[PDB]
C-alpha cells in the first residue's frame, strides 16, 4: 500500500542514514580513549568528541533529506540546532541493550549508568535518558522507522528564530503520512504502535529542557564545550 514516492522517501532515507553513519565509524580512531584528575578529564573528553561525531553525522543526513536544502540558510541552521540534542537522543535509545542496560556508540565503546555519570553527566539527564531508551526498545523500531522520525524530528516549525514555519511544516508533513502508512503495513493489528512512536517526539522536547538544565550544571562546574558544541548548545 505503500506508493512509489513513500517507497522511495524511505529507502533514501534509511541508506542515507548508513553512508553517514559508515563515515563516522572511520572517524572512531581519532576519539580520546576511555580510560584521577587526567582519566576524569579524558572520560569527559572521550563524551564530548563522540558528540562532535554524532553532530557531523547528522549535518551530513540533513543535508540528504529531501526539502532540507530548499529551505533557507538561517531556517537550516534553526532546526538543527534545536534538533541536535534530540536525534543523539534516538540515536543512544537505538544503540541500548536491555540484558546489559549499556549503550554502545561506534560499535565497540560500550556504557553503563554509572560511565555517563563517570563521564561529567548529571543523574537528573542520565536517568531520564535511560528511561527514554528503555522506553524506545519497546516500541521494536527498525531502519525505516527511525529514518523517518528523525525526518520529522528536523522538520519541526516550532523551533525559536525559524522564519519561514508554514513552509517547514509543509514540509514534515510527507514524513508524518509515510510513518502513518508504514507503520499501518508493517503492525497491521497494533494499531496503537503509531501513536505511541509520535509520542516519543513529545518526550523528546522534554529531554531538550533537562539537556539544557546539563549544559547550564557544567557552566557552573566550568567543564567547557568545544566550540562546535558550545556554538549549539551554549547561551
Ligand atoms: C541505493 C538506494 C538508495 N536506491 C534505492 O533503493 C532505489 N530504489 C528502488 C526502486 C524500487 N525498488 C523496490 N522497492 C521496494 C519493493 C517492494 C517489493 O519487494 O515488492 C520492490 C522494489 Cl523493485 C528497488 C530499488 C533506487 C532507485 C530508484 C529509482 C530509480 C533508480 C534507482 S536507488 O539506487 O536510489
Ligand atoms: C553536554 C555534553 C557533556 N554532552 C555530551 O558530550 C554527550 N555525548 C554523547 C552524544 C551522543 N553520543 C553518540 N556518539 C556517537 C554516535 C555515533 C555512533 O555511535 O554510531 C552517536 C551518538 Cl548519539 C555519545 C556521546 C551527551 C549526550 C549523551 C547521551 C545522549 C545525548 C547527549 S551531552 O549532551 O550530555
Ligand atoms: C549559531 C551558529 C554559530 N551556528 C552555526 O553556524 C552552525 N553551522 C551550520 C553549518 C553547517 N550546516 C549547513 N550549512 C550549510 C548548508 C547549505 C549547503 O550545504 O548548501 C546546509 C547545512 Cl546542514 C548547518 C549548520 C551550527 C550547527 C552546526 C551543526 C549542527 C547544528 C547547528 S550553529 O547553530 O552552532
Amino acid at each position: 500500500q505503500l506508493t512509489a514516492a513513500q517507497e522511495l522517501m524511505i529507502q533514501q532515507l534509511v541508506a542515507a542514514q548508513l553512508q553517514c553513519n559508515k563515515r563516522s565509524f572511520s572517524d572512531q580512531p581519532k576519539v580520546t580513549p576511555w580510560p584521577s584528575r587526567d582519566a576524569r578529564q579524558q572520560r569527559f573528553a572521550h563524551f564530548t568528541e563522540l558528540a562532535i561525531i554524532s553532530v557531523q553525522e547528522i549535518v551530513d543526513f540533513a543535508k540528504q533529506v529531501p526539502g532540507f536544502l530548499q529551505l533557507g540558510r538561517e531556517d537550516q541552521i534553526a532546526l538543527l540546532k534545536a534538533s541536535t540534542i534530540e536525534i543523539m537522543l534516538l540515536e543512544t535509545a537505538r544503540r541500548y541493550n536491555h540484558e546489559t542496560e549499556c549503550i554502545t556508540f561506534l560499535k565497540d565503546f560500550t556504557y553503563s549508568k554509572d560511565d555517563f555519570h563517570r563521564a561529567g553527566l548529571q543523574v537528573e539527564f542520565i536517568n531520564p535518558i535511560f528511561e527514554f531508551s528503555r522506553a524506545m526498545r519497546r516500541l521494536g523500531l527498525d531502519d525505516a522507522e527511525y529514518a523517518l522520525l528523525i525526518a520529522i524530528n528536523i522538520f519541526s516549525a516550532d523551533r525559536p528564530n525559524v522564519q519561514e514555519p508554514g513552509r517547514v511544516e509543509a514540509l514534515q508533513q510527507p514524513y508524518v503520512e509515510a510513518l502513518l502508512s508504514y507503520t499501518r503495513i508493517k503492525r497491521p493489528q497494533d494499531q496503537l504502535r503509531f501513536p505511541r512512536m509520535l509520542m516519543k517526539l513529545v518526550s523528546l522536547r522534554t529531554l531538550s529542557s533537562v539537556h539544557s538544565e546539563q549544559v547550564f550544571a557544567l557552566r557552573l562546574q566550568d567543564k567547557k564545550l568545544p566550540p562546535l558544541l558550545s556554538e549549539i548548545w551554549d547561551v
